């Protein structure tokens, strides 16, 4: 079976039963008659997925064909294919993915799983609450015995690309100039290399104000060496206080809490003890300790709280897919070509 995890920024693709994706490449299509993903990267670019939701279907077909043919070297008509989706995904989109897989790619079998749920599986759990934060969107997804609890899911627009754009803004306020699309990629690299989550925002602002102890240098492609100081932790602080970029949302600690509070009292303790971090935007050093501190301050004083931050969490959605698609007991769960022929795209609602 194939496993394809389509993100707003990065596609992760490979074979069920493997420990890691074979291909990780940008979720882009480029035109000057069109180039896809890593081919487009080597050369106007469009992202077919926005905030985790597929919005350009023709370009999404290009991404999928590139995945099957170029990245995995397979004919999709010969492999059951597991795909992933956002924890909240419009009904019409679920049908269109299904329609395309059966009618365009002629897959023999298909299934679509919620991204955050797969990450939980990759951590060795069937119960817990996942914070999955990527390039385009963030969700909190409470999960009991393998199944997301849809009424308790929380969503934030805020994710990694917004964090990059904010780092550009505050570095520009410092006296640099980061405004172009190329500069966006440079600042993404700065973010990934040098940013971290402060345990206490104010305390670290004070250290940065009165000393150079938190400063790091970065050699730009153009040869200027810049210095990054409080920007290192101000950038990801936005996750905890979205008002830094004018967003009204609760921060990720409060959305975690709010999600747990919408669940049955009998499972809340299990959720609090199994907070699993997923996605590239959870990679900041310090994030687990900060989450622990913030959730402790919101939760009952008696509550046992644990934040799990798997080292492999850039790829845990994919790994979870690999685990699920290669389970013997999953064999009966696939949507078959016959089922699709009889029920149409609407089959996805009954089976996934
Ligand atoms: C099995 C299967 C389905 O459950 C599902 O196909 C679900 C069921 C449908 O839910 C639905 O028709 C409903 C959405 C669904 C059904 C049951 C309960 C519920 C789930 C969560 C909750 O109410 C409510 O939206 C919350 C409290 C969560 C939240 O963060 C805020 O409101 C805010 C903030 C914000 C920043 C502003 C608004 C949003 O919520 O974002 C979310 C909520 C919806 C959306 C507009 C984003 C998109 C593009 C998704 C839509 C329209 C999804 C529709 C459906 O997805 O953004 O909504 O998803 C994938 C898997
Ligand atoms: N070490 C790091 N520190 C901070 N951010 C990082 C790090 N590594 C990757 N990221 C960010 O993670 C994001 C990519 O993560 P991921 O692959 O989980 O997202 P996606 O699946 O493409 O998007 P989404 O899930 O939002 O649709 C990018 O914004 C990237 O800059
Ligand atoms: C190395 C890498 C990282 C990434 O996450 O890439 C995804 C994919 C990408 C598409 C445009 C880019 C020119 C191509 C490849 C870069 C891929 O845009 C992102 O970099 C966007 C733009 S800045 C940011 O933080 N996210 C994230
Ligand atoms: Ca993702
Ligand atoms: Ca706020």
């Amino acid at each position: 079976a194939l496993v394809c995890d389509n993100g707003s920024g990065l596609v992760k693709a490979g074979f069920a039963g493997d420990d890691a994706p074979r291909a990780v490449f940008p979720s882009i299509v480029g035109r000057p008659d069109s180039y896809v993903g890593d081919e487009a990267q080597s050369k106007t670019l469009k992202y077919p997925i926005e905030h985790g939701i597929i919005t350009n279907w023709d370009d999404m077909e290009k991404i999928w064909h590139h995945t099957f043919y170029n990245e995995l070297r397979v004919a999709p008509e010969e492999h059951p294919t597991l795909l992933t989706e956002a924890p909240l995904n419009p009904k019409a989109n679920r049908e269109k993915m299904t329609q395309i897989m059966f009618e365009t790619f002629n897959v023999p079998a298909m299934y679509v799983a919620i991204q955050a749920v797969l990450s939980l599986y990759a951590s060795g759990r069937t119960t817990g609450i996942v914070l999955d934060s990527g390039d385009g969107v963030t969700h909190n997804v409470p999960i009991y015995e393998g199944y997301a609890l849809p009424h308790a899911i929380m969503r934030l627009d805020l994710a990694g690309r917004d964090l990059t754009d904010y780092l550009m803004k505050i570095l520009t306020e410092r006296g640099y100039s980061f405004v172009t699309t190329a500069e966006r990629e440079i600042v993404r690299d700065i973010k990934e290399k040098l940013c971290y989550v402060a345990l206490d925002f104010e305390n670290e602002m004070a250290t940065a104000a009165s000393s150079s102890s938190l400063e790091k240098s970065y050699e730009l492609p153009d040869g200027q060496v810049i210095t990054i100081g409080n920007e290192r932790f101000r950038c990801p602080e936005t996750l905890f206080q979205p008002s830094f970029i004018g967003m009204e949302s609760a921060g990720i600690h409060e959305t975690t809490y709010n999600s747990i509070m919408k669940c049955d009292i009998d499972i809340r303790k299990d959720l609090y003890a199994n907070n699993v971090m997923s996605g590239g935007t959870t990679m900041y050093p310090g994030i687990a300790d900060r989450m622990q501190k913030e959730i402790t301050a919101l939760a009952p004083s008696t509550m046992k709280i644990k934040i799990i931050a798997p080292p492999e969490r850039k790829y845990s959605v994919w790994i979870g897919g690999s685990i699920l698609a290669s389970l013997s007991t999953f064999q009966q769960m696939w949507i078959t070509k016959q089922e699709y022929d009889e029920a149409g795209p609407s089959i996805v609602h009954r089976k996934c």
